[PDB]
């Protein structure tokens, strides 16, 4: 393949010394969980279980995520990354790193966030209040990309938001990864409706864009309520999904453009696709949420091409955010 390289922040970690980027050096000390009493199960994931808890020094409420400890190099690499952006517009911080005593289980504590519900904002948002959160979570990509970090896991559920106060905190930095120009990343990252087209094809020189295509496909099921925008059903039907839209014609130039091998398992399932007007999604049930700018600015994201997507600086001057 094509080697290709970020447009933005391409050199901020080659600048920086090896202790802010080298997580598998970094020395994490784990507090004394009896500073926190665990109030309430709030949720449970993958590879996570999430509390509602007091810290009993300050009376304060506190956000507890006890890890289950599959991978000690990726806990490393999520304490580090919480570490270097925290206090960073928008990000979740940090709060604490603490071990229960007779357990020993990893635990990150955070700053409490208490979220409104997604299905329950969907009906009272406004056009504004869309401009408004998507301006927020911009804030919080320009930053990390700044820090040189990508944080590869973009979608409505890792995105908190407290409607009634107005704020927005970037969530769960677990597959966050540094940028290096020219690394080759795994790319089984990202949750399936909102992995990039440079995943789908299996295309590892990817960068910080990938953030901006996840929250491409975000913008356009919070402006077309069509939730999630591009519905796979696995990994090479997502690809199909998005040729549906986007075209199989713009595809096979990026493929061409970076000399990418198609997994032969598309062979029976690309078909012929031809591009579609973005005009073509609105409805009566959505109109008041769509506008000509809302329009262009998710077709400078929704691009095949990572190069040619709006970076997050990039996105934060376009005509649709003149009003937040």
């Amino acid at each position: 393949p094509v080697p290709s390289r970020a447009r933005v922040y391409t050199d901020v970690n080659t600048h920086r010394p090896s202790e802010y980027w080298d997580y598998e050096s970094h020395v994490v000390e784990w507090g004394n969980q009896d500073d926190y009493q665990l109030v309430r199960k709030l949720g449970r994931g993958k590879y996570s279980e999430v509390f509602e808890a007091i810290n009993i020094t300050n009376n304060e409420k506190v956000v507890v995520k006890i890890l289950k400890p599959v991978k000690k190099k990726k806990i490393k690499r999520e304490i580090k990354i919480l570490e270097n952006l925290r206090g960073g517009p928008n990000i979740i911080t940090l709060a604490d790193i603490v071990k229960d005593p007779v357990s020993r289980t990893p635990a990150l504590v955070f700053e409490h966030v208490n979220n409104t519900d997604f299905k329950q904002l969907y009906q009272t948002l406004t056009d504004y209040d869309i401009r408004f959160y998507m301006y927020e979570i911009l804030k919080a990509l320009d930053y990390c990309h700044s820090m040189g970090i990508m944080h590869r896991d973009v979608k409505p559920h890792n995105v908190m938001i407290d409607h009634e106060h107005r704020k927005l905190r970037l969530i769960d930095w677990g597959l966050a990864e540094f940028y290096h120009p020219g690394q080759e990343y795994n790319v089984r990252v990202a949750s399936r409706y909102f992995k990039g087209p440079e995943l789908l094809v299996d295309y590892q020189m990817y960068d910080y864009s990938l953030d901006m295509w996840s929250l491409g496909c975000m913008l356009a099921s919070m402006i077309f309520r069509k939730e999630p925008f591009f519905h796979g059903h696995d990994n090479y039907d997502q690809l199909v999904r998005i040729a549906k839209v986007l075209g199989t014609e713009d595809l096979y130039d990026y493929i061409d453009k970076y000399n990418i091998e198609l997994d032969p398992r598309f062979n029976d399932i690309l078909g012929r696709h031809s591009r579609k007007r973005w005009e073509r999604f609105v409805h009566s049930e959505n109109q008041h949420l769509v506008s000509p700018e809302a329009l262009d600015f998710l077709d400078k994201l929704l691009r095949y091409d990572h190069q040619s997507r709006l970076t997050a600086r990039e996105a934060m001057e376009h005509p649709y955010f003149y009003t937040v």
